[PDB]
């Protein structure tokens, strides 16, 4: 189960974060660490599409090759904190699993600048038991975490040393499909 009420960035700039571009997960921390593999690839696009706040997600397990994309229209709880009922889609936006009740994640932007961010998520999916998952994001898939985002990790009373890097997994991303999925 999730246990954290993550605090959104003071002065969060929504239009900059939700600009239609891609964010790569470079490091992550699950508080129930067996919930996610030790090796992983994820990325997201975030933007407004025809007036609707959207995210598109990509997950890839570099060992098993399990792949999936998702799309959500985000609802606002407050500036920088969102709830997102998701649908599983192929890379072209064709629905594989429809939106339903009980399938949603919360999403809080704890820190962001133009190039890096720290988020918290809490996934709810059916009867699964999932925990708090923090992710360091960058606009450049290869960027080492800089001092601004690492300081934000400390300010959330977390230790960056505990985060697991995605950088040694040979992750390759389809940026084009993430951007187009925003419209779907
Ligand atoms: C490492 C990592 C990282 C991440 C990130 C993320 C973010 C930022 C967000 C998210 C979300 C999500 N996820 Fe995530 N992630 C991960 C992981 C994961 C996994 C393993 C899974 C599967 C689960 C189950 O089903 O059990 C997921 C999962 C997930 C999901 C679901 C999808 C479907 O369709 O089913 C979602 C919605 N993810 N995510």
């Amino acid at each position: 189960a999730c246990t954290k009420n993550a605090i959104a960035q003071t002065g969060f700039n929504k239009d900059k974060y939700f600009n239609g571009d891609v964010w790569y997960v470079t490091d992550y921390l699950d508080l129930e660490p067996d919930d996610v593999p030790k090796r992983y690839c994820a990325a997201l696009a975030a933007g407004t599409a025809s007036g609707k706040l959207k995210e598109a997600l990509y997950h890839y397990d570099p060992k098993t090759q399990d792949t999936f994309y998702d799309v959500s229209e985000l609802q606002v709880e407050s500036l920088g904190k969102y709830t997102a009922n998701f649908k599983k889609v192929d890379k072209n936006g064709n629905v594989k699993v429809a939106v339903t009740a009980g399938n949603y994640y919360t999403f809080t932007v704890m820190y962001a600048d133009d190039s890096s961010a720290l988020i918290h998520t809490c996934l709810h999916k059916g009867n699964k038991d999932l925990g708090d998952l923090y992710a360091v994001l960058n606009r450049n898939k290869d960027a080492a975490a800089g001092d601004k985002v690492k300081s934000a990790v400390s300010a959330a009373t977390l230790e960056f040393s505990k985060f697991i890097s995605t950088k040694e997994n040979n992750c390759a991303y389809d940026n084009d499909s993430l951007k187009s999925l925003l419209t779907k």
